[PDB]
């Protein structure tokens, strides 16, 4: 099943956790690396925290985020980069990416999370009047997750 | 806020419509200014029970393509537009600020389509045997009527 990595972190009014699991076969296939050419599926689980100031109830998935990453193989310095895509699976939506790793050893996953105002595939608005408005979007946050990959 | 017509069970979702006063939004240039509008029109789209696209009952369904056609039935004036996804203090919704055509009876058609699933896709579907979900719903149309007081 899924392997949690690092520790969940409270940032920008959300709880940001990371896991990996087997590569996930995707439709359309061209959205991301094919599962058959990958080692793992990396996943960010991002939910609203209590007293989120952007209109999301505690435990809600936060959609339209821009989630990017740097994955470093600490044993030799190799860095691979990309974006997590939003997607739905049978346990709900998440942000993830199929990746080919660099062999067993110690890895550092660094996530960069920006609010929906930064999405350049899909515009997303925020109410700002007194009656229906919410607080300003969080400024971009980063979170790190270190783990040992076995194969 | 004033409910429009009745919620409808379509495509594995509950699709309701409401209007309220015009809303100020950021980025403001992406929606009709509140001062130039009569109402904010809102589509409330939530997953129903036993949803086949991975959503729990009551979840907001994101990344949909939602458009509308409004007809002032008194005089036949037709108006078309798109909703944009946005968040307000009661959560996310699909909305648009609209200038109407005066008091009277209106017909609202909501066109709800799934996320793109081709080379333009944002939002993917898992399809393997451990994590996969069913196919996206076929596009649906929901019809409502209401009387606008002015």
């Amino acid at each position: 099943k899924e392997i949690p990595i690092g520790k969940p972190q409270l940032l920008g009014g959300m709880e940001i956790a990371a896991v990996y699991l087997q590569p996930i076969e995707m439709e359309p296939e061209g959205m991301m690396r094919p599962a058959k050419d990958s080692d793992v599926h990396l996943e960010a689980d991002i939910k609203a925290a209590k007293d989120n100031t952007n209109g999301f109830a505690e435990g809600d998935w936060v959609p339209y985020l821009v989630v990017s990453y740097e994955l470093t193989h600490l044993d030799n310095g190799k860095v691979q980069k990309g974006d997590f895509m939003p997607m739905v699976a049978n346990d709900g939506p998440h942000y993830g990416d199929n990746v080919k790793l660099d062999g067993p050893g110690k890895y550092k996953l660094k996530l960069f999370v920006s609010p929906p105002s930064a999405n350049q595939h899909a515009h997303f608005g925020r109410a700002v009047d007194k009656e229906t408005g919410v607080g300003p979007w969080f400024k971009p946050v980063t979170a790190e997750y270190e783990f040992v990959y076995a194969g």
